This record gives structure tokens, C-alpha cells and sequence, in this order.
């Protein structure tokens, strides 16, 4: 989480798409979905990012519909956005033990217990938090088995980006679970 505001410059693809769904939260506008291989992914937009401005208009108070309409009408060539980096999220750094464990139990992406005497305990991991990302990879809507796969295959250092469940459940509301698994960008970014 870059405790910072940043400018991104987007470019609608061949099909007039940017690969983004947006959600009204507490009179702000947040990223609900970033489509794999879209302009939004290539420029590095993330789930939970806040959109402060779109072509220099402020987003405060906008409906999800108005933000989507606004994107639908931009003159294609160049869209500037002002982003605040995942403001509802925090990063926690943990170390596997000899057994390969960081030291929690999660269900449907949501941490439900912290194992006594673990790296997860020592680092103050919380329950009732959804897993958004692991070592910078978005895991939102992957099966629980595939999130364990990624944790297993990670190096002894594991970085987990988490979000309070209430806020998580508010953001993904009215997005069908298949769209999350199918189309939410789960790739490592390209350099």
C-alpha cells in the first residue's frame, strides 16, 4: 500500500474497453474488478484502488452507474485517472516455519483463526479479513485450494494484502462469483 496518490494514463483497447468495474463506497469510487489483459491491468490498476478523478473531474458522490457512463463517454485516445492505492487494505509480512506454515485457517478467502505461536500471531494477522493478494498477486475469487497452492509454492517470506470482510462484502456485492473467478486479473504483472 503506497500511502500516496498517483496519476495513471489509460487508452481504450480496439473494442473500446478499459477492463474495469467501479463501485460507490462511502461517497468515493473504488475498483471492483480489473479484467486480465486490459488497459486497466497493463497500467497497474488494482482491486480496492480509489479513483479520485477521471479526466480531472472529482468522483466524490458519484453512483457506480455515473462513473461507468463517464468512462463510456471519454474521448478514447487518453484517459487520466487520479488513484489512491488500496486505502481499505493493509500488507502483512510473515515467515513459514520448518513445516511450511505461516499460521492461520481461512475459508472462502476469509481468515477465520490465527494459530498460537505462529508468524501470523507474531505479526498480528486478524480474522474476519478477506485475502485480496499474496506476494502482489490478486487471488480474489480463486478456490481456497488454489490460494493454499500459491502459499505452498511461495518462498519462506509471504506478503498478504487483507481487507476487513464488511468492506470486502460491500465492494463485491452484485458481482456474480463466476465473474470474479473467470475475469478478475490473477496474473503477475509484466515489466
Amino acid at each position: 500500500i503506497k500511502q500516496g496518490i498517483r496519476e495513471v494514463i489509460l487508452c481504450k483497447d480496439q473494442d473500446g474497453k478499459i477492463g474495469l468495474r467501479l463501485k460507490s463506497i462511502d461517497n468515493g469510487i473504488f475498483v471492483q474488478l480489473v479484467q486480465a489483459n486490459s488497459p486497466a491491468s497493463l497500467v497497474g490498476l488494482r482491486f480496492g484502488d480509489q479513483v479520485l478523478q477521471i479526466n480531472g473531474e472529482n468522483c466524490a458522490g458519484w453512483s457506480s452507474d455515473k462513473a461507468h457512463k463517464v468512462l463510456k463517454q471519454a474521448f478514447g485516445e487518453k484517459i487520466t485517472m487520479t488513484i489512491r492505492d488500496r486505502p481499505f487494505e493493509r500488507t502483512i509480512t510473515m515467515h513459514k516455519d520448518s513445516t511450511g506454515h505461516v499460521g492461520f485457517i481461512f475459508k472462502n478467502g476469509k481468515i477465520t483463526s490465527i494459530v498460537k505461536d505462529s508468524s501470523a500471531a507474531r505479526n498480528g494477522l486478524l480474522t474476519e479479513h478477506n485475502i485480496c493478494e499474496i506476494n502482489g498477486q490478486n487471488v480474489i475469487g480463486l478456490k481456497d485450494s488454489q490460494i493454499a497452492d500459491i502459499l505452498s509454492t511461495s518462498g519462506t517470506v509471504v506478503t498478504i494484502t487483507i481487507m476487513p470482510a464488511f468492506i470486502f462484502e460491500h465492494i463485491i456485492k452484485r458481482m456474480a462469483p463466476s465473474i470474479m473467478k473467470s475475469l478478475m486479473d490473477h496474473t503477475i504483472p509484466e515489466v
